[PDB]
């Protein structure tokens, strides 16, 4: 059958510590509405409890030691996260775990360090003499101890941070040492742009890269994961993110399908990243994502014809996970970039009934975003789980493609033995609607077929040469299959 996953959080998620419970409460919904893995939001402790995951303290902590103010993560408590792994694990859900390496945030305390001020446009720039700073890099976990791992973080396992507690000032510090230099292959964006935020974790330190598998393999086997979503990966080593994915699979013996979050709207470096990973990890299709929120957003000006145009899907399918939406691009987020409401049905339908990718479904999407803003992105799951059947049960067989209009695009299956009556015929507009014949296969020839997303009520006769003449209203989709 074919594969779904879900991205299972928004940006605004209540941090009412609930969230791990209603997962498990869902895992029987999303099972049968199609959805085969879910990518979950960082488990570990961060700098806080209301801390998305994303500013990560201690990655043992699992929302179960007592540190920062808290037991549970924003999510709730490791418990509580394994019981909905469990019960996901029961549905034949698999479970991707968040992996956050870039940095760590909320360090116990400052430590003095010899540090130098760099270019933000260019971080190969010293801009300043050097001068001793206190920087946030001790982190000793005092509510976990030596449990899991007996591991402690001082200055030079970091390259740098940006803020000196004496001076209370916040720059980009390099930090000066033996051997410390920004981490080599990452993106060459701002000349090296290793360092993003908080307490940037040094890649080049021995102790450091062993400690971080160690930590790898104790997440996926103290979770049961199936996979994993590493967050930043344009700003770790990329040599580093490609071992340390092949020393978990290594010791697990399992799959543990990967997908990076390589944020940049370029093929090219998307490529290079596949190349420096040995093609051992998929990375979200960004310049998809893109592609979509700019037809969604050009008033139906955008070009249909050239929706792949420099898409991973395009070129290397089998290590792209399409999306419409995420917690970074939803309304007001730092990469804001939302595929507005009208669109998103037809977005979903081309990352869902085509052939290639491995697409990836929106929390936010499906339930709605609990933003404060007059644009937030409302409750979609009436519109989205019509295309999500038309996946799970008639996406399948010889693919025609007919991306041959600036508005009006379609594409049919066939359907093949795997399902009897699988088979399906989708038309998306970003503009006015119409009509286009298709060739829907000859195994299909006199079948009455209708639209599964609700929007038409015509049905569809397939004609003696396999083909019909299907429809779509103004800026909609439709999507015909076998009644
Ligand atoms: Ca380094
Ligand atoms: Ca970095
Ligand atoms: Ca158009
Ligand atoms: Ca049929
Ligand atoms: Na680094």
């Amino acid at each position: 059958v074919n594969g779904t996953l879900m991205q299972y959080f928004e940006w605004y998620t209540p941090n009412d510590g609930q969230h791990w419970k209603r997962l498990q409460n869902d895992a029987e919904h999303l099972s049968d509405i199609g959805i085969t893995a879910v990518w979950i939001p960082p488990a570990y402790k961060g700098l806080s409890q209301s801390d998305n995951g994303y500013g990560p303290y201690d990655l043992y902590d699992l929302g179960e030691f007592q540190q920062k103010g808290t037991v549970r993560t924003k999510y709730g408590t490791k418990s509580e996260l394994q019981d909905a792994i469990g019960s996901l694990h029961s549905r034949n859900v698999q479970v991707y775990g968040d992996v956050v390496l870039n940095h760590k945030a909320g360090a116990d305390a400052t430590e003095d360090v010899t540090a130098v001020e760099v270019n933000p446009a260019n971080r190969n720039q010293e801009t300043s003499e050097e001068y001793q700073i206190k920087a946030w890099t001790d982190f000793r976990f005092p509510g976990r101890g030596n449990t899991y791992s007996d591991f402690k973080w001082h200055w030079y396992h970091f390259d740098g941070a940006d803020w000196d507690e004496s001076r209370k000032i916040s720059r980009i510090f390099k930090f000066r040492g033996e051997g410390k230099a920004w981490d080599w292959e990452v993106s060459s964006e701002n000349g090296n742009y290793d360092y993003l935020m908080y307490a940037d974790v040094d890649y080049d330190h021995p102790d450091v890269v062993a400690e971080t598998k160690k930590w790898g393999i104790w997440y996926a086997n103290e979770l049961s994961l199936d996979g994993f979503r590493i967050d930043a990966a344009k700003h770790i080593k990329f040599s580093f993110l490609r071992d340390w994915v092949q020393a978990v699979r290594q010791a697990t013996g399992k799959e543990m399908f990967t997908v990076a979050e390589y944020w940049q709207n370029n093929a090219g470096k998307l490529e290079n990243y596949l190349n420096k990973t040995s093609f051992n990890q998929s990375v979200f299709d960004v310049p998809l994502h893109f592609n979509l929120q700019a037809a969604s957003s050009q008033g139906g000006g955008y070009d249909m014809r050239r929706l792949l145009d420099g898409t991973v899907v395009s070129r290397h399918p089998e290590k792209a996970v399409t999306f419409v939406e995420n917690h970074d691009t939803q309304p007001g987020q730092s990469l804001e970039s939302t595929v507005q409401t009208w669109f998103k049905p037809l977005a979903y339908a081309f990352i869902l009934t085509r052939e290639s990718g491995y697409p990836q479904v929106f929390y936010g999407d499906m339930y709605g975003t609990k933003g404060t803003s007059p644009k937030e992105i409302p409750s979609l799951k009436d519109n989205i789980e019509p295309i999500l059947k038309a996946r799970k049960e008639y996406a399948y067989g010889p693919q025609h493609d007919y991306i041959d209009h600036p508005d009006v695009i379609g594409w049919t299956r066939e359907g093949d033995s795997s399902a009897a009556k699988s088979g399906l015929a989708a038309l998306i507009t970003d503009g006015p609607g119409g009509s286009k014949r298709m060739y829907a296969g000859l195994k299909n020839a006199g079948e009455t077929w209708y639209d599964i997303t609700g929007n038409r009520s015509d049905t569809v006769k397939i004609g003696s040469d396999g083909w019909g003449e299907f429809h779509v209203n103004d800026g909609s989709v439709s999507i015909y299959v076998q009644k």
